[PDB]
């Protein structure tokens, strides 16, 4: 497997929330995954090739072939590892279970989790208008849901610390319910039971756009 | 073109001087490049598929394919522009055409001259044992050779500064003479007259290796 990363998480900071590439071509490269939208409406995930739209009021929703994103990362799944759980487990405990298993920093991890979710939170951007306000200032105003005994799907990756200006340094991962309408970026959940599914990801790809926007950026 | 890296400068500066990648492998992902032999012995510059290995005490010869590497950077080099000098030009007058050509610094430029020298400036680390002192102890001992009206092939890349962790920031050239039997990493040069041609690369890809002090390194 490969990671394959459109753009750089420092050109969207900088304020670049718009690209030319659609989900369509995010699953050239991949059938699982994460990532923005245009215009910082939301975020995607991806697993099994199915894309979904999270939103800041808590929904998801089919996203669409044409739907463009100036920042995503995308692989083919390939996970070495399957661990049933059948008592609660925490996010944290189920970090402890994949660092153990690979555990050098070095490398990254991709992660999914198939099961009933005793909690479930979660926090979204919302579609933004420039001049941008600071993402902090963003962050601060956006609610938390909480998604509550609920069956559903995590995709995640984890990134090595020596890559914290490309990417999300550390764990990033994407929750959506059974019923496909509700979900969004995880701040925090505890498993009830399911199947935590994972592997090792050795090779990166960097496809760096050429709209003047990222070209411009500092 | 693919700019394709094995491992990542941090890893070699912190100590990891072995990796199992052949210039075989090289040469599959690409006809150009540059990067560092096993045990820092010497640093290897590579154009239209022929491979050198320039070593601390001026002298260059053929790389060998069952030669290993813990770094490099390779690409099928693909420019997209020429520029023929006709009369002296520095090292950095040609810098500041290539980067009035690609003026975003967010991509990558590989480059490559043919021509005669007026001089070039060269120093290459030597072979390297365990327990090893500081890479820039090092250099502070090692001669600077100074090749004089030479005919001669540089090779280049221009890195982005939002890579200075994974690869060498900035422009990093190594120049061998036509018998081939001279060169070096460079410091510093003047082309007396040759022709220029480069373009720029979008793509990144990192190959993480797999042995034990890659993977124990901090
Ligand atoms: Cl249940
Ligand atoms: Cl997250
Ligand atoms: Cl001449
Ligand atoms: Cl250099
Ligand atoms: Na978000
Ligand atoms: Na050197
Ligand atoms: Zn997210
Ligand atoms: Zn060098």
């Amino acid at each position: 497997s490969v990671l394959y990363q459109t753009s750089l998480m420092s050109a969207l900071l900088s304020g670049v929330y718009e690209g030319s590439t659609t989900i369509a071509d995010l699953l050239k490269h991949g059938d699982f995954g994460l990532g923005t939208f245009n215009e910082l409406d939301g975020e995607l995930i991806a697993f099994s090739s199915q894309v979904y739209q999270l939103r800041a009021d808590g929904s998801a929703r089919n996203a669409q072939p044409e739907q463009k994103t100036p920042f995503a990362v995308m692989t083919w799944f390939q996970p070495q590892y399957r661990k049933t759980f059948d008592h609660p487990v925490s996010r944290q405990q189920l970090h402890e279970v994949i660092d153990q298993q690979i555990p050098s920093d070095n490398l990254f991890c991709a992660l999914r989790i198939d099961g009933h979710f005793r909690h479930a939170h979660t926090r979204t951007v919302p579609r933004q208008t420039p001049p941008y306000r600071a993402m902090t200032d963003v962050l601060d105003d956006q609610p938390v849901f909480r998604f509550n005994q609920r069956e559903g799907v995590l995709v995640g990756f984890r990134t090595p610390q020596h890559m914290q200006g490309i990417n999300v340094a550390g764990y990033h991962e994407h929750f959506i319910t059974d019923d496909r309408k509700g979900g969004g970026h995880l701040l925090d959940y505890q498993l009830d039971h399911g199947v935590l599914t994972f592997g090792e990801i050795h090779k990166l790809m960097i496809d760096l756009p050429a709209d003047s926007a990222f070209l411009q950026a500092n």
